Parts: structure tokens; sequence; C-alpha cells
């Protein structure tokens, strides 16, 4: 089998939500997160593998940055080195804290960070001499299904990022033809590569944010494990290779709330399309892990086709969909937490928790 | 509602008048002590009547003289008393014109009458159990009738040939009939009670008439809203348990001939509706005293304001209480007679009185 671990953050309110008083809607009751709109009508009920409460640092079962780490990430790290592949997505609007759980600050750092440092970590504790390892990355893009490189120097003229191609070789799968690579040993150089790129991934300023991400992105770590055997046959030719991908995905985004034309609107039209595409592809993976062997429709996008043995056989997948409990935003809250979702989602109407002040049933008990 | 509380009725002889001096009039109703005996002029026939409680004003020297703070102290006291434990209570006064009815209830400067007297005793009793335990907080409001018409006393008009800007009556399901748009004015002292008297007395129309040079054109309800919020031993929230009081206190109209106090115009148009109001308070009266002895009544409350704002007290939810007002001058032995008849007929009212306690359907209902 290959699951996929679907997930939600539900961040906690901030300082301009608390002193506006703007009130709460998305609640929990363990294993469930409900949304209840303040006119007290249809209240949705999801159902996910893991809930991360990170609302009120009091309340139990409180989500740290360790406590998602551990939960999410490191399985893929044990995965990584046992010679299998890994992805983790990253679904959510703006501000719905995104990069606070992929990245993190120069404090409560995230998953980004957590994963290196940790991977490094057993990587020194299983050097010998007797297995190797070697690193190396690659970071790029995806703007109106075309690919560009990241990590690239560019000067400043017209239609400059020049647009890269996917190719299909017979063994390995699809790669991006020209694509850079380049050699790590740390964490402290791989944020300068980071830095350079997230520079210069496209962004343009709209009614959500002055500075929205309009294009996907994925950054791939390929790692390259040598082992010898004693036999004195077999010289360093024991090759085992992973490949982790971190994909930061672009929200939705409804064009009718939102009246646009010509540029944004393309950028939105290819965002949702593909979005499409790779929620198809997950809705059928869980469906082939649950018996029913079905068609996976990779070739239909870009990101899903580079993707693609990084979401299939013997594999594992995370989805990090993250939520903002605010009344504010119900509409793209609600698109967050209809789309990350493979069980149905159940919608009820929950008012008459108002049937005699605090029910008080133990008295007709 | 597992009670019956008997609407307690009270009489009070007034002193003979400079009008009733001028003619040469007799004496002709009289007190052994508890009851009270009329005497037509003519020798002919005699009545008989006991009432509850019964008060002799006519002259200051002579024995069993039941000055105003006795029958203060004989009336009011125990409905405060009945306010205090939770239960709505009313005073309604009764009488033919001239009786003595605004000052048996309000009263002079120099001779305070029940309210004064009332709302001062209340704050008083209040300051002894203001502990820790239970707050206490006072409304007011004080309201008068008028040709039919609702009129609040506790404003400060405007200044126009017409400044009475009359209000509307409605029905609540639950709480009964009450006032739209009424000033309810929060209280802290007996000064300001004070002040929001001589307010509204200032307010209430009256006019020179031929019975009475200073009368009582209109009916008023005085009321006050009083709520005990107490504590029971919690482990959270103190301060969760209140009780609500509503006293009112009425002064009504008297009947009025239109050919003694000869006057035309507005002075006759409202002591019609007078009249008309105390024809239909007399038929509820009746209807009551009716119900009490097994019948299948119907009261005729919504035939006039006053009934219909008064339809919890005459009967329905409150203790109640009446004084009648009399005069013992033979000229008027009829309406003695009339006043009496509906006095004693009041007694036999039976009201189902509760304690408001704002607890039952939501805890101490199935908790006893
Ligand atoms: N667990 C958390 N606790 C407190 N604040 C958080 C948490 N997660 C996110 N945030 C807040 O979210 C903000 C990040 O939002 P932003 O990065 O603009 O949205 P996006 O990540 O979609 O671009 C941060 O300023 C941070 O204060
Ligand atoms: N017990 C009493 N002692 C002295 N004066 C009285 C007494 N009862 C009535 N009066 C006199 O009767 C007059 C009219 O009383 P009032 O209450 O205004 O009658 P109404 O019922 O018309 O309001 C007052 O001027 C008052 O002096």
């Amino acid at each position: 089998n290959s699951q996929v671990t679907v997930a939600v953050r539900v961040r906690p309110f901030s300082k301009r939500e608390k002193t506006e008083k703007a009130s709460q809607v998305v609640f929990t009751n363990g294993e469930e997160i409900t949304v209840e709109h303040p006119d007290m009508k249809q209240v949705y009920s999801f159902i996910y593998d893991v809930s991360f409460w990170s609302f009120d640092e009091c309340h139990p079962g409180y989500a740290s940055q360790t406590t998602v780490y551990e939960t999410l990430a490191a399985p893929l790290l044990d995965r990584a080195f046992e010679g299998y592949n890994t992805c983790l997505f990253a679904y959510g609007q703006t501000g719905s804290g995104k990069s606070y759980t992929m990245m993190g600050l120069n404090e409560e750092p995230g998953i980004i960070p957590r994963f290196c440092e940790d991977l490094f970590a057993q990587i020194a504790k299983k050097q010998t001499s007797e297995v190797s390892y070697h690193l190396e990355m690659s970071f790029f893009e995806v703007y109106n299904e075309k690919i560009h490189d990241l990590l690239v120097c560019k000067g400043e003229n017209g239609q400059r990022k020049q647009p890269l191609r996917a190719r299909e070789h017979p063994v390995s799968g699809p790669y991006v033809e020209g694509l850079s690579m380049n050699v790590v040993s740390s964490y402290s150089d791989i944020q300068s590569w980071l830095e350079l790129g997230n520079k210069q991934r496209a962004t343009a300023a709209t009614g959500m944010n002055d500075k929205s991400s309009r294009s996907h992105s994925v950054f791939t770590l390929v790692m390259t494990q040598t082992k010898t055997e004693v036999v004195e046959g077999e010289e360093h030719d024991h090759r085992i290779t992973s490949r982790i991908n971190l994909v930061d995905l672009a929200g939705s985004e409804r064009c009718s709330t939102a009246h646009s034309s010509g540029q944004r609107l393309k950028e939105g039209v290819s965002i949702n399309k593909s979005l499409l595409t790779l929620g198809k592809v997950i809705s059928a993976l869980s469906e082939q892990a649950n018996g029913k062997r079905v068609f996976i429709p990779y070739r239909e996008s870009t990101l899903t086709w580079l993707l693609k043995e990084s979401l299939g056989g013997n594999s594992k997948t995370a989805m990090i969909a993250t939520v903002s409990p605010a009344a504010s935003n119900i509409e793209e809250t609600l698109s967050t937490l209809r789309y990350a979702t493979q069980a149905r989602l159940i919608v009820n109407i929950a008012k008459v928790n108002e049937d005699m002040n605090a029910k008080l049933i133990r008295e007709l008990k």
C-alpha cells in the first residue's frame, strides 16, 4: 500500500483579529474540525487523519512545531533512509499560516529546517566509511504549465525566464531538461539557495495580499546511499537513491469575488486546473490503496507528471493544509477544508446546543 | 401557584368638608370598632357592613383614631413584607368624589401618604439587609390615564399647544399587558423617589370643581420594580438567583355627578370618561366575586385601559388590597352605600399569588 496522510493546521488568532474581536468559527471535538457559521445554519464537519490544534497554547493536544514535525515529517525521513520516495505538499490561502508551518521564523522553526538537520544528524550517525551518503538538491517552479529554474542568475529584461521542458526517461521516469543540481553538506548552504529562489518566484499584488504566490514551487532533495560488500567483489556498486519532494502549492482563488482580467486571470485558471488534477490524483491513489485499481491522470499537468515517481508505488505522501479560524474568511477556510479531504464531509444543524441554558438534562435524569 | 390569597379590603371615613359644613349636613356613618353601620337620615332602614380593617379619621381626639401613619402601618407594611418575600403586590383606592383618595395615598407635604412611606421604609429595610450575599435593584414608573389615553408623568414636556404624547398598551403573551415606551427610571434613594414624585404630581391633570377645588381628574398608577439578586453557595459564579416583585399603587378618580359639579366642556368630557372606567371596574369586581362562588364567568378586562393594565392585580397573580374611602355626610349616603357594597363584594376575590423565582422550568422546578 501507499496511503496519503492528510493533515490540517488551525492557526491561532492574530493580534489584528483579537483587536477587531473577530469571532471564532472553526472548533474541534478531537477527531473532527467543525465549522459553525455565525448565522447558525448548515454546520460542516470534517474528519481528517491528523488534526493540529494550534489555537490556544493551554488546550489539550496543543500542536507545537516539534509536535507537527514528529507527527508528519520524521516518518518521511525514516522512509527515505530505507530507499523509498517521499512527498510533502503544503496548501493554504494567504494569511492562513503556511510558511510558519513549513519554514518557520528565526525561532519556532518548521518542517524544512527540522527535517534537514535531523537528516544530517542521522547521516552523521550512520557514517562509517563503509556506508557513504551524498546530497544533491534542486529548486524550480511551475507557471502557466511552464517550468522555470529558480537558482539561475538572471538580469532584468523582457521575457527572460527561459522555459524548460519535461522529458520521460524509460527507466528513471520523467525529469526536466536542463535543470541545475547542486551538492550540499548542511542547512546553512541550503538557506542561501532558497533565499535566491524565493526572490525570483513569481508574485503579484491582488485583493488578498500585495505579495501572493502565483506559481507552484518544488524543492527536491536527492539522497544517494553507497554501500560495499565484504566479498572483495562489489567495489562501491551497491547504490540506492531516494527523493524527498517539498511542494509549495498556490491557493485556488475564486475569480467571482475578485474582478480580474489578463495575466492574473490566466494564472488563476492554470493554478486551479493544476489543483483539480492533483486532487484527482490523490483520490485515485487513495482508492488504489483501498484496493480498487484505477488510472492516475499524471499526464494532465506538469506538476503531477514531474512528481509521478514520488506519488506512487512504494512511496509516502503527506498533505498539510493550513486554515484560519476567524469568521472573516468562511469561504476560503471552507474551500481549503473541502479541498484537503479524502473521506466524505458531513453537514448538519447544531444550533440546538442552546436547548435550555446549558441543557441541564442532569435535572431531567 | 399553591396558594389562595384573599383580597384585603379597608374602609376610611373622612371628616366633614367645608362644603358639608356650609350645608348643615348630619352624621350617618358610625362604627363600633371593627364593623361599619350606616343609617338613612329618615330613620327608616339601617345597614351594616364588615371588613378586614376599618379606619376612623372623622375626628382627631375620638377613640380609635387611625391617623395617616396608622393606616400605613396597618395596610402598606405587609405589602412591603410580601414584596421582599418575592410576591407582586397591589394597593388601589376607590370612592366617590372628594372622599380623600389622593390624600390617603400620596397626601400633603405635612402629611405624607402611603407612597412616600412605603418607598422610604423599603429603602430603610434595604439598608439593614444589603449584605454581601444579596444586592438590590429598583426601578420606578408613574403613569396616568386621561380620556382613556396613557400619559407619562415623569418626563419634562416640550412647549407647544399640545405636549401630552400618548403611549399605547400591548399584550405580551407571558408577562401580560404593559405600556410601550414608558420611562422606567433607576432609583437610588428616597430623595430621588421624592423628586420624581414631585415632578409627576406637578404634571398630573387637575382642576377646580364644585366638590374639589384641586380635583384628581385622571387615574394614576405608581409602579415599583424590585429585584433581589442573591447568591447560592457556589463553586463558580456568585449572585446567581434573582427574585422580582412589582408594587402597583393606584389612585383612581371619583364618580362625580355632572349636575352637582356643574361645568361644561373638557371637564364634562373627562368626567364621562372617568365614569365609564369606574363602571367597567365595577363589572370586573362583580364578575370576580361571582367566580369565587364557582360559576363560569367572563371578566371584561378589555373594555378599558385601566382594568386592561391592571389585569394581573384585580385578579391574576399578586396580593391585592383595596381602600374604600367614604364620607359621613347624609347627602352622599347613596354613593357611600354603592362604594361599601362594591368593597364588601371585593372581599370574596381570590388571587393565585406565586413567588417570582425565575427558576421554574430552569432548575428549582425539578429540584422540588
Ligand atoms: N502556530 C502559530 N502560532 C501563532 N501564530 C501563527 C502560527 N502559525 C501561523 N501564525 C501566524 O501566521 C502568520 C503567517 O501568515 P502568512 O505567512 O502571511 O500566510 P502564508 O503562510 O499563507 O503566506 C505569522 O505572522 C504568524 O504570526
Ligand atoms: N382624613 C383626612 N384628614 C384631613 N383632610 C382630609 C382627610 N380626608 C380627606 N381630606 C380632604 O379632602 C380633600 C380632597 O381629598 P382628595 O384625595 O384630593 O380627594 P379625591 O378623591 O378627589 O382626590 C383634601 O383637600 C383633604 O384635605
